[PDB]
């Protein structure tokens, strides 16, 4: 096979990407050893699912795990009554999901479960997969003429060959594992071919934080979680909180072997001690470099010039509203909160009209980092701790370290009720969620 | 007795007003002539309460109407629990509004019923009177050394000796009177013994509007419905819409007798023509002038220079929520609507957050004047038909003329249920409107 691993593509066909994915227990290898994984379309990760706007999907997902669960279209700004994050699928039952994809749409997304209070150790198992929305700004040379890959970072611990099951502590600080993968395989080697690489990146891992940094090289950003940004900007490393994406352009200098790793990252998880009265929580500290793959560059590597430009940002309408959103912990009782309370999904918390915008300032009282994921109503992340973003971009998930208020500019879009919550999905299931009604 | 007559005066004593008032239907001279009108306290206008800030206030309401009625404290920033616009006092019971005067508040405020459906009568009929906030800055010599009145504006139409029924034009128009009257008189004279005046002004009336203006000299403008301006505003004419207060200065400048007028003003009111198929709504057409008073000034006069400052406004937080309220109309139905909706009294239609401000856009899509009134929450008036306000004061009225838009900044103070409607207070009773619950 290519030295590279990458899901296998599912692309539309005259417009209409028309598919059955069953969620299965599947035995198969991985990271050179047998286990049993739980999988889309019997892989992991699962297909990517590769689109143009307006296009139909028409993705009819048979459920074969002995509990129930379902799908959220993470990032696509549809109707939540197509995402519907209150909906069951049943052990044995199918259930067909049909949206159009939005005109003004580009990026990498994904899609996994969300079925409350089972999402962490259902996406630890495996369950997910990319789904990749090509746009016309691809056709321009500069992004054209690059070798393009995707890269899923999702780690995994395994037992008696099977996914390692959630401990108390997981339940707390979200579940990571010894298993460092890039496409479910271990550090693979990618021999480029060309000297400008189009990477697409996605963090589909419960809990882990990948610190990007290659060897020698900077990043060149040029798209965020949901679409472009207006021009490349150029970084020395890139944080990819758990739900995030990105892309970037990498511009390879000089024939070698270059390391991906996840730097060294305390995101605030704790651990516990007993020093001689003692028995409480200690700071586990940053985690332990990793590398993610090896990259060789080719011969007299000539990278393509930089396109000048990308998308420009839309200009939004004046905001009408301004919401504050309080991120706090119990860790001791892995409970977790927003603006005081545990997600109730009787219970609507806000409560906006569609087409206007809103601001809302989320802010961490906590002591662990919280990455905020709002569904269906993609926003522009104005500042985090005060510092204003370097970018304008869609995002829909943002990271807040301890003591941060990121404030964003959210316009509504579809009308209906959507959730948002925190992506440490353990977090999630443990309560840190609330309800957004939009009518 | 004084030739310029006003309200018997009740003052606080030792920091307590507490007063007992009927609401009554009384026999008395008015205008020349014997009639019965609904009074408080047995007079025309009510009495006139005159208050210190932290004073409390001890009313206690007997009803002695043949209908259920209650008390409105226009413009004072207190309890809705207090200034209570859903409770009934049937007749022959008695209600005690007990509340303290905020610490922060000067000016000329008044009180009247407030019963859904049976205001128009009920205020038309003689249910009105002033209070008065004293504050520290009445000492300033160049308020002290005035020469001060009140003047409660309100017109009367009499019928077999009691004030007239409203008839379907009446419901539609809102009803005025041909009895033009200045504190129940027929063009007083005022006989100034001081060379400055200052005058508190009050239109009580149902609907009738007041387009100021004294012959020979212009107005000083000192306060708006619930406070003092900054300083002082020069003005030629004020206009005084259903339910505003001013307070103004006069500067004498010469002796002799000066008219103060209500010029001609077209407010929107509609008549009925039938000119050969006809039969179809047609505009009254400005009001026709009317002399308020005569004013006479002393010998020699030489006004006081005005003050340079009066009260700095309070600088208000950003606001964190914009409202959007437009007025509409059905006149041959005498129907009025906010936002497409008439008042229901067991539906909330605004709910905000005490201690934030809000913007408060009010849109007149009707055809008539409508003074818009909030109680409870004070507002700062931005702008009215896209021109900014020329001066910074605390209002609870804003007039809009057709097609204006009106910009308010809305501090919300006292949690709970109140309301917002028209001034023109027949069109209030006909369903114009709305509940605000303030948490
Ligand atoms: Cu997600
Ligand atoms: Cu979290
Ligand atoms: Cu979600
Ligand atoms: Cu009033
Ligand atoms: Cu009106
Ligand atoms: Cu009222
Ligand atoms: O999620
Ligand atoms: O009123």
């Amino acid at each position: 096979g290519p030295s590279f691993p990458e899901p296998k593509v599912v692309r539309s066909q005259g417009g209409l990407l028309s598919l059955k994915l069953s969620a299965t227990p599947t035995p198969l290898a991985i990271a050179g050893q047998r286990a049993t994984l739980l999988t889309y379309g019997g892989s992991f990760p699962g297909p990517t699912l590769r689109v143009r706007p307006r296009d139909t999907v028409r993705l009819t997902l048979e459920n074969r795990l002995p509990e129930p669960t379902n799908l959220h279209w993470h990032g696509l700004p549809i109707s939540p009554k197509v995402d519907d994050p209150f909906l069951e699928i049943p052990p044995g039952e199918s259930w067909t999901y049909e949206f159009t994809v939005p005109k003004e749409l580009a990026g990498t997304f994904w899609y996994h479960p969300h079925l409350h209070g089972r999402v962490a150790p259902q996406l630890f198992a495996g369950l997910l997969g990319a789904l990749v929305v090509e746009s016309s700004l691809d056709a321009i040379p500069e992004l054209r003429e690059a070798e393009e890959h995707l890269l899923v970072l999702k780690d995994l611990a395994l037992q008696g060959g099977r996914p390692a099951p959630h401990t108390p502590m997981d339940w707390m600080n979200g579940k990571e594992g010894d298993l460092v993968l890039v496409n479910g395989a271990l550090r693979p080697t990618l021999v480029a071919q060309k000297a400008t690489l189009r990477l697409r990146l996605l963090n589909a891992s419960n809990a882990r934080y990948y610190r990007l940094a290659l060897q020698d090289h900077p990043l060149y950003l040029i798209a965020a979680d949901g679409g472009f940004l207006e021009e490349p900007l150029e970084v020395s490393e890139l944080l990819l909180a758990p739900g995030e994406r990105a892309e970037v352009l990498v511009r390879l200098r000089k024939e070698g072997r270059f390391l991906l790793q996840a730097l060294p990252y305390d995101r605030g998880a704790m651990g516990m001690m007993d020093m001689g009265g003692m028995a409480h929580a200690m700071p586990q500290g940053p985690s332990r470099p990793e590398t993610l793959l090896y990259l060789i560059a080719p011969k007299n590597p000539k990278p393509l010039p930089l396109p000048k430009a990308l998308s420009p940002f839309p200009t939004l309408p004046a905001p009408v509203v301004t919401r504050r959103l309080v991120l706090t912990e119990d860790m001791m009782a892995a409970r977790f909160f927003i603006n005081g309370q545990v997600f109730d999904h009787r219970r609507v918390d806000l409560k906006g009209q569609a087409q206007t915008v809103e601001v809302w300032e989320v802010e961490n009282q906590g002591d662990m980092d919280h990455p905020f994921h709002l569904h269906v109503h993609p926003f522009q992340v104005l500042s985090v701790g005060g510092r204003p973003f370097p970018y304008r971009a869609w995002k829909d998930v943002v990271n807040l370290k301890a003591g941060e208020v990121a404030r964003l500019l959210v316009p509504l879009r579809e009308k209906g009720r959507t959730v948002f919550h925190c992506h440490i999905v353990e977090h999630e299931d443990r309560g840190m969620m609330g309800v957004l009604e939009v009518g």
